[PDB]
């Protein structure tokens, strides 16, 4: 009845809530694994306690998170989460077999997997240059790692019968002012053209490139910038990936979505909260998230934007992290599904800016919670703060064994 | 629908949150609505947008009543010196006296309204250089000094008449388009000028003084005389109020963060809320992240009587009554939202280091049935309930607005 | 002597200053006409005194300034600068013959001409949409108008024997939050496709598109975003023009030149001084300005980056404005010419981040004035502040009498 | 070589600028070099980067003398509490005394340097919650209070011995990573802790106390207890100095605009210049627009004795002696540039409305022969001519920094 009352209110505007709920149920969010062991990894190498120690602990943790999150979703894996045996394999030598257990586990749970080559925390990545390193030998090693990484995506997609997105992000740049911006960039372009040389069926693997404005130790210059990647990706029929953390002060991904859809057709984004740097805070139901959802739903792009999460806070419960974050992007999608686009578009189309504002503003007090809650039941997940209870139980008996 | 309110009351009461208490408290927080919005900053001195602006004081007060109709609770009007009511008789700004705002006081009194006041230091001959209380020539400074001193008198006059104090705010355009060659002298001049304005004491039961900083405005982008650090220091040293403008700061600088620091040393602040979009653009206020953050500071620091909330936007691309009612209702919605947060629990989770619960519940509380509360609140208070206000605006626009 | 002493100091690094001056003599700088009459123009339908009012007054004003700016340059014209007879001709109906006095004059002074359709201050631009207005009859008007403009662009290149660049800039956006970001941009794209339908020889005309992030009344959203134009230009083999005042706080055009040049080949620019909004302050010899220049020089892009000026300061002497803004940008090119790029490239390549910083910093005190003053002597323009005298004269006798 | 200077001295002469005067005052102004840069914020408490970092007090002092070899003029060294010399002894921070800095004071005296001081409220067991003076735990609060008092005492000691006052600046890292649910009570506690630190009366002839705001740190991204607005109000009420750091501000935010407003209310003023690149990233100070604007401000406003200038930077990735010398020589160049600007004529033009000349000459001055003047100055002061100091750093790194 609570629900039922909410349903009518949306009804008056022609919003079909059941339809919205039915399409929402479908959309997959790709959850990053890094959150669970604090970017550790199993590659032979103070904060909130009981992070995962092993892939077995790591997988357990995801299932728990996943069981608190409505819908059916995906795990975004990194090259360093390889299960070599006890045998240490160098990164340019990674192969599908290194990911059997991951894949087998994903299939059992009916999940999709996404991949990323890992281009940091490594002997050959300490100069802060990787694909753009002045040393041929270093570039190859990294080129080979990415090529390897692409085949692993291909393995994933074949197996999971849903295309893997393999995304390249590199830490490349310099700390202080560079005396030359162009040539590293030329080295990066050449390196990529190599990485992407062999074709793979777009049914199994998709390729993305990710820019960053600045990082720690790359304050002043980043090789693979926005304009760089936007252009590169455009020439070579690849996907851009946009991180809500990697741009200028005041700069929004929401504003970029619709321009990008006119020329690209598929588009990847990682949502994370910047708090004044690519800080990787847990995603929150804020204005920019709402504006991103709005843009996604309105531009009829629920199958063209591959939503991924990217965030790392070690100060708080790692399961709560995943679940807060993921539950936020879904709520946001939902809110954007429950909005009168047609009346709103036709009002801006005809100059009535007055009601466009009034109504965008009024829907902020409509009963999202009554639909949000109903949805959570229908989807077998705890309904409000109830989900904290499961975390508490879980942390006690297992999270706090190790 | 009464059930909707009732179920929500249970949902909130489960936290210790008393929605009846919160609504009572909300009832009496006054918002000061700026008049600059009715007539496109036009005023009534000797001196192709959106149609049907206000054109006489009779039109601006009708307009104001009309918006006040649609806004819940009981409020204040923020007047500017250029909305002075002379006859058809030019009186210079330094010659301004209570008599020139008698019609307004009486109107406010009848409708049970507070009046705040503002000297006007833009759009005038002795402002044409873009310097004012800090102009190089004595006679220009002395003029704007006499004008501000006049405006303090008028504010004292409102306080006396309306038996609720009037904040007289001082904002000046002074600055330079391009890089300056001296940043001090003009500030020295501002200081000396303000010292002269605040010389005569006025009872604080009638009139409080504010000073408003700006980072930049157009024509005035390289440097502004009345800077943030300047007026922070001045108000402290001289026991005056800072007025803070949500629109008058750096990229990403938020006032929400400033309130706590300032309540520790000042005991009363003023705010002007407006929406900047990339500059002091003066957009209608929205229920957004920052407006809720401001509200949380006000409520949770128990500064509901310490923070004088006023609005300050000018949208002449949309209907002006609607402008008023959206903005004003948005801030009330925010205060409400802040009144329905489990502060005690949140504060305690912080002191304890339980950042998991703090974020989880802050976040959770963003889908609680705020609307059900708001709707009921709107109805006890005789305003249209959701979109409905938009229907009276449609009528008023044809009915009166557009025979004008 | 002074110059000969300076010369030796740069000569110690392998820096031939004689050669730098030789190449500096040949770089054109495209000066905007807007600055002369405060964007008035000659269409039938407070600030500092002495502003131009007539075609005749504006040509004298450009000549004055050109005569205080060393070298040979071009003038950048807008469509509202058409000289109909006393006739009145609609913007879609403008023809080469409406600019033939302009051409004759530049032939007479050895100047290139650049072009711009004007899509603002007009009835058919008053809803703030233009190439993207919902009304097809509005769009077509503007489509034709830009087409007319390209034809004029062709005229200049033919007549003057130097390609003309015809840059499109539109004011299109909304002040307040759009309820649709997608459908306005789809329309820009279709308008531009139509505009660029006819091919024109690259030796006579080039096209460029110019992004912007916001304007006044254009605050919340702007159709011609940076992502739209970069994508469009790349797909359609057109030039991107970048305006230093047209981006996010802390966002730098300098950082973009290097990547742009990897994919375009030809790049267009406008140098403005943003002061907290797109405000059009005279360009000053600043860090970003220097940085831009370095980037243009190291990258071997003097022929590849088309340097235009765009600013409008009505608060000072207008002839002063032009001469301060141009000499500055020349100045910066000079500065970058007198940089030990190869020793600096190497140290970067090599990891000697210490020398790099050290010497880039050390060059900020090198004897540029000496060189800059020599250059102005050889180029028959006044040498330090003495061009001010010539302004004071021109102001007394000519300007203050209109 | 001495005529290059001569020809240059004349060009400046024409504007009635006295270049001899300029250098004779430039010689006087002390810069305060931070010790952190020499050993990578190591310290000597009992607890991938460029090699040869300093590892002991003798080594760090030797390092320091090396950098002053190459920096013209006479200076000061900004010490941190953790650089205490306890023999083999292990003394806690609240237990720190003037004897634990005797070597330092003996050394600075022989080389004729002033010494500034900072307590250290990070890298400690009792600062792991990211809270310090604002921790909820009174004992922890007490502990740091105790430690701060201690360092005011040690600074006093510095003033007496070196016959010039020591600035003891307080910077704390207190804040939260994620959105807080209370911005006020944590600042209530800092206020209170500061009141205690400062209750112990200490002679200003010998020690001055400063307080340092930061906007965000990694791990304190959402909120810092030390608001700019908090310290700015604090220092004014309690007669202390604000210390301004060029990296602890909002994007586009400048210290150079804050100087004039501050000097007007404060008398004395400290700053740390560091290069921020998109965060308090502590890069080596470069001769840039903002460094140029700060120096103009200090010079024009007659403040060479009202602005205490310290360096604060740590770039672990270049030669650390180079870092000190590039940086210090830059602020000095900047000062020097500001000394060679026709302030009077420029001031007159602003006053007068001639923004045309104001802009034209400030720019024209950017190509005047600063290098000619700066070279002579360098020679006169017995430091390496130009780049030539890179030669002395290579000689030092080879036969010294790398016998480690
Ligand atoms: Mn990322």
């Amino acid at each position: 009845s609570q629900f039922e009352r909410a349903k009518i209110e949306y009804g008056q505007w022609g919003i079909d809530v059941e339809e919205a709920l039915e399409r929402l149920k479908q959309v997959p969010i790709s959850i990053h694994c890094a959150q669970g062991d604090d970017v550790g990894g199993f590659e032979l190498s103070g904060d909130y306690p009981g992070k995962a120690t092993t892939p077995e602990e790591l997988r357990m943790d995801l299932e728990k998170a996943l069981s608190l999150i409505p819908g059916k979703h995906r795990v975004n894996l990194h090259a360093i989460y390889a299960e070599t045996d006890g045998k240490v394999v160098e990164r340019d030598q990674l192969e599908p077999r290194h990911f059997e257990k991951w894949v087998r586990w994903a299939k059992r749970h009916g999940l999709g997997l996404d991949f990323n080559p890992t281009l940091f925390s490594h002997e050959k990545a300490k100069d802060g240059l990787t694909l753009a390193h002045p040393d041929q030998a270093i570039r190859q090693f990294w080129i080979d790692h990415c090529i390897a990484s692409r085949k692993i995506g291909e393995y994933f997609g074949k197996e999971l019968e849903t295309p893997c997105l393999t995304n390249i992000w590199i830490p490349d740049g310099y700390k202080d002012t560079p005396s030359d911006r162009l040539t590293p960039r030329k080295r990066l372009k050449e390196s990529l053209d190599q990485i992407f040389a062999a074709e793979i069926n777009e049914a199994y693997n998709l390729d993305a490139v990710e820019s960053k404005l600045f990082g720690i130790g790359s304050e002043s210059y980043v090789v693979g910038s926005h304009e760089f990647y936007l252009s590169y990706a455009l020439k070579n029929d690849k996907l851009c990936l946009l991180d809500t953390g990697h741009y200028h002060p005041t700069e929004t991904v929401s504003n970029k979505i619709s321009a990008m859809l006119l020329f690209h057709d598929k588009l990847a984004l990682h949502v994370s909260r910047p708090v004044r740097w690519d800080s990787d805070h847990v995603v929150t139901f804020d204005d920019e998230l709402r504006e991103i959802a709005l843009e996604i739903v309105r531009n009829d792009a629920l199958d063209r934007v591959l939503i991924g999460l990217d965030f790392f806070d070690a100060s708080i419960n790692r399961i709560a992290a995943w679940t807060i974050g993921t539950r936020n992007v879904i709520k946001a999608l939902l809110f954007a599904m429950l909005i009168p686009h047609k009346q709103l578009k036709e009002w801006q189309e005809t100059g009535d800016y007055t009601r466009r504002l009034a109504v965008l503003e009024e829907f902020k007090t409509y009963p999202l919670g009554a639909i949000w809650n109903e949805y959570c039941e229908r989807m077998n997940v705890p309904i409000k703060e109830e989900w904290l209870k499961e975390i508490a139980i879980y942390e006690k008996e297992v999270l706090l064994q190790r």
